């Protein structure tokens, strides 16, 4: 079975609106989505669709492009390297379930990459 999806809201959390989360929107996160190795890494893994029973068996910090997406757009981040951080996450996930030279780990690779071409433009 599937565990509740990361929050997204969290009324007692203190937040914050920068400029750099906003590039982290605007730019970081919406430019990823567009990438042909975008797919798999827009929503929440499914173990159920996916018949994968031991991925949050394995993975217990879960974390994906759509949490991310929704959170910014939620201002539920304190500051920028909080949602770096989530991005960290969930390139490093994917290296945990899964194994060197794998599909997903090449896209995971290149997505990584981008990322890091795209922070080193945060303002
Ligand atoms: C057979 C196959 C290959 C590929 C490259 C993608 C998919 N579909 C999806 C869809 C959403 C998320 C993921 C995913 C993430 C994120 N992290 N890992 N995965 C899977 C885990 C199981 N898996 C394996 N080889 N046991 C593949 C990679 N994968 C299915």
């Amino acid at each position: 079975m599937n565990p509740p999806p990361p929050e997204t809201s969290n009324p007692n959390k203190p937040k914050r609106q920068t400029n750099q989360l906003q590039y982290l929107l605007r730019v970081v996160l919406k430019t990823l989505w567009k990438h042909q190795f975008a797919w798999p890494f827009q929503q929440p893994v499914d173990a159920v669709k996916l018949n994968l029973p031991d991925y949050y068996k394995i993975i217990k910090t879960p974390m994906d492009m759509g949490t991310i997406k929704k959170r910014l757009e939620n201002n539920y981040y304190w500051n920028a390297q909080e949602c770096i951080q989530d991005f960290n996450t969930m390139f490093t996930n994917c290296y945990i379930y899964n194994k060197p030279g794998d599909d997903i780990v090449l896209m995971a690779e290149a997505l990584e990459k981008l990322f890091l071409q795209k922070i080193n433009e945060l303002p």
